[PDB]
């Protein structure tokens, strides 16, 4: 393959799976290396630690380690990774890096890549009163129960809820009323983070548990029909890039990720230290379920494919950074 793996070294769960995903968002990687971490303290800077990981993924022949990363954002209780979502890990990592980038030439890279926008409304039937709230989003949480596929999940997301007797809306001055409540998308970002909601509250044991039901997702995903307005020059057509996968339960469980890093439909399986070529069927259909299946999808917008996935060379890494890491790697010859 010529791609390199991440070491296990503990109970970091989905951590390795996320990290490869971000690394092969090439546009992000380049802007990460541009951060001015020249002054930052080795041990406690998250920005520096991410730089180090990306460097090693890019240069090393040998499986790559992450203790200094884990240490830097400080998840070291017995239940740290067990009690958190993937998207919480994502938000910790990308929010540290966004802040470090302000006042530089690469400020605003994170929002450019990940942030879209959305409108939640309540509208009264008989009386003139409406409430619109506008929100930004970096990811989307999709419902899987009772749903054949991504199209069904989207239809459900933009569904008009109905407010009737006993469930009427309190419209303030106007008192209780009958209303429609809904959600629309105004924009979908270049890189689309979708979590499938597979960890759900069990009323029978007062806990949350994993649904292994069937759920289909396509290689190519048109979403124009879920937009309030379309643009014929940039249709919302997306390409699949990453499939984050899990098998088992709390007794025994394993995290892996499938990528086609160049966007060309040539897939590889990343399993900690071992990376290997695989088929398209192994990345996509063998992860539908219906036990090894998908909990997170990454899609990239067709018109943005080449920019997001632009090539990287060793010249894209500044000298000052390289020299700092050559120093650490010299001290790391203690056998
Ligand atoms: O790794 C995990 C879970 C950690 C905990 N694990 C079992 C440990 C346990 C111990 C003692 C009692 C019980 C359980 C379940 C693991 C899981 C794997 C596969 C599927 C769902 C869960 N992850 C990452 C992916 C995850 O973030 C996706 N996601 C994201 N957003 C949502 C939003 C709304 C509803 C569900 C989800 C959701 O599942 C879940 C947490």
């Amino acid at each position: 393959t010529g791609y390199v793996g991440l070491k296990n070294q503990g109970a970091t769960c989905y951590m390795n799976s996320l990290l490869q995903t971000l690394f092969f968002t090439n546009q992000l990687r380049k802007a990460v290396y541009m951060m001015p971490t020249e002054g930052d303290d080795s041990s406690k800077s998250v920005p520096l630690a991410l730089q180090r990981v990306f460097y090693e993924l890019q240069h090393s022949d040998k499986p790559v380690g992450t203790k200094k990363l884990t240490k830097s954002f400080g998840w070291e209780t017995l239940d740290s990774f067990m009690q958190h979502d993937v998207q919480e890990l994502c938000r910790v990592l990308l929010d540290n890096v966004e802040n470090k980038m302000k006042g530089t030439c690469v400020e605003g890279t994170i929002p450019k890549l990940f942030r879209g926008k959305m409108v939640s409304y309540i509208q009264c039937k008989e009386v003139d009163y409406r409430s619109d709230r506008r929100e930004d989003y970096y990811d989307i949480q999709l419902s899987i129960k009772g749903k054949k596929n991504i199209f069904e999940s989207f239809v459900d997301y933009v569904a008009v809820e109905q407010l009737d007797g006993d469930n009427k809306y309190d419209a303030g001055e106007h008192g209780l009323q009958e209303a429609e409540k809904g959600v629309k998308f105004l924009t979908l970002p270049p890189v689309l983070h979708l979590q499938l909601m597979r960890f759900m509250y069990d009323p029978q044991t007062d806990q949350n548990i994993k649904i292994n039901d069937r759920f289909e997702f396509p290689e190519q995903l048109p979403l124009d029909e879920f937009l309030q307005k379309t643009d014929p020059k940039d249709p919302a057509n997306y390409i699949l890039h990453a499939v984050l996968v899990h098998s088992g339960d709390n007794h025994g469980g394993h995290y892996v990720v499938y990528l086609n890093p160049k966007g060309d439909g040539k897939w590889c399986k990343f399993d900690d230290d071992v990376v290997s070529r695989c088929t398209k069927e192994e990345a996509i259909e063998h992860n539908y379920g219906g036990c090894t299946n998908a909990y997170m999808l990454v899609y990239i917008r067709e018109s943005k494919l080449s920019e997001v996935l632009q090539a990287v060379t060793d010249h894209d890494i500044p000298q000052q950074l390289v020299e700092r890491l050559q120093e650490e790697k010299r001290i790391e010859a203690q056998k």
